[PDB]
């Protein structure tokens, strides 16, 4: 999940 949010940056 973290990676799916972190993509924003």
């Amino acid at each position: 999940l973290a990676a799916m949010l972190a993509q924003a940056l």
